[PDB]
């Protein structure tokens, strides 16, 4: 999965990317549900959520290593796909 760091600046440019909605405003900051990320594999071939955010706060999740055969199959689970 990713995850937002403590550098987010609350923009909200993030949360309409995201094609499983995994993203959502957080007490301080934009908050990542690692079950819903799936780092956009099945969907895009990039994260589309990096893509647009003004300061790169959104890192791969150290706490969350996945491979592209575990993401692959979070997608199938969260689309039916
Ligand atoms: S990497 Fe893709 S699935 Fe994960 S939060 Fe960003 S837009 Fe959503
Ligand atoms: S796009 Fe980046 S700075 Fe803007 S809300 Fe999302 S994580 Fe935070």
């Amino acid at each position: 999965s990713l995850k937002i760091t403590d550098d987010c600046i609350n923009c909200d440019v993030c949360e309409p990317e995201c094609p499983n909605g995994a993203i959502s405003q957080g007490e301080e900051i934009y908050v990542i549900d690692p079950n819903l990320c799936t780092e956009c594999v099945g969907h895009y071939d990039e994260p589309q959520c990096q893509q647009v955010c003004p300061v790169d706060c959104i890192p791969l999740d150290d706490a969350n290593v996945e491979s592209k055969d575990q993401l692959m199959e979070k997608y199938r689970k969260i689309t039916g796909k």
